């Protein structure tokens, strides 16, 4: 069943309608979160290897599941009248970006380079599965405290990856792109770009750049924290308004700023011991 393998714990996370719960693995003890999905708010379904009828969030999961990753695996689902049942990997200890984010305010570059730069390969993974994460963000990020390792989660607002237009979003409005909030139209790999020009943003000046519809659209970046100039560089390339003056992934990651990363354990070591 479901019960009789995992010993079920305490709701995870703060406000919200979800359904997150701590949990352990009976046969060894492993550390899990057993997520549920309600079957009447599932707008994208999606059909697995065998041809099985599922979210598409379980479609993606297992596309990028597969191997070791920046990504929070898989182990296992199940599917009840009214919903369905994921068993995911859960770190311990654990705290989300945004917390993190709460708690030490505006992040040094040092750290900011070593998590951000974590998250690029995790979405290079994703891209690489052929699959369109769509929701990047703080909320969406855990931190392995003890490894100093990111974890990306959430593939409920995902899409399969396509070169072809997309027009339709359900992802956190203050994330998406200019194209999106103007025409409802949108490419994936830019409009990944674009969240993460947000996320690294958030991550140097403590909260995000834009609140409105008018200054997602206007794109003119204010910083409001001290920032060197190459960061900002980065940023405003990320948050370039068309889409085609946008950075792809390897341009980011071979922008100066992003040179010289501290491995995961250091980052632990030096930023979150
Ligand atoms: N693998 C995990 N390990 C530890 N905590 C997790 C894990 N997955 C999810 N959570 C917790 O559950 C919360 C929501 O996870 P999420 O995948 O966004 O579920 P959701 O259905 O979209 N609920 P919400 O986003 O609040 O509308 C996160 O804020 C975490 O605190
Ligand atoms: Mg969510």
């Amino acid at each position: 069943p479901l019960e009789s393998q995992y010993q079920v714990g305490p709701l995870l996370g703060s406000g919200g309608f979800g359904s997150v719960y701590s949990g352990i693995r009976v046969s060894d003890n492993l550390p899990v979160a057993i997520k549920h999905v309600e079957k009447d708010r599932i707008s994208d379904w999606g059909e697995l290897p065998n041809g099985t009828r599922v979210p598409m969030e379980v479609v993606l999961l297992k596309k990028v599941s597969s191997g070791f990753s920046g990504v929070i695996r898989l182990l296992d689902w199940f599917e009840r009248p009214d919903s369905f049942v994921l068993i995911l990997e859960r770190p311990e200890p654990v705290q989300d970006l945004f917390d993190f984010i709460t708690e030490r305010g505006a992040l040094q570059e040092e750290l900011a380079r070593s998590f951000f730069w974590q998250v690029l390969e995790a979405v290079r993974h994703c891209h690489n599965c052929g699959v369109l994460h769509r929701d990047i963000k703080d909320e969406n990020i855990l931190i392995d405290l003890n490894r100093g390792e990111l974890k990306l989660i959430d593939f409920g607002s995902g899409a399969l990856l396509k070169d072809t237009v997309y027009t339709d979003f359900d992802g956190t409005r203050v994330y998406s792109p200019p194209e999106w909030i103007r025409y409802h139209r949108y490419h994936g790999r830019s409009a990944a770009v674009w969240s993460l020009g947000i996320l690294l943003y958030d991550m140097v000046c403590g909260d995000i750049p834009f609140e409105h519809d008018e200054e997602i659209i206007r794109g003119q970046v204010f910083f409001r924290q001290r920032v060197s100039s190459e960061c900002q560089h980065l940023i405003r390339w990320c948050l370039a308004l068309r889409p085609s003056d946008r950075p792809t992934f390897e341009e980011i990651q071979n922008h100066p700023w992003m040179q010289d990363v501290l491995l995961p354990q250091e980052t632990a070591e030096i930023h979150l011991h």
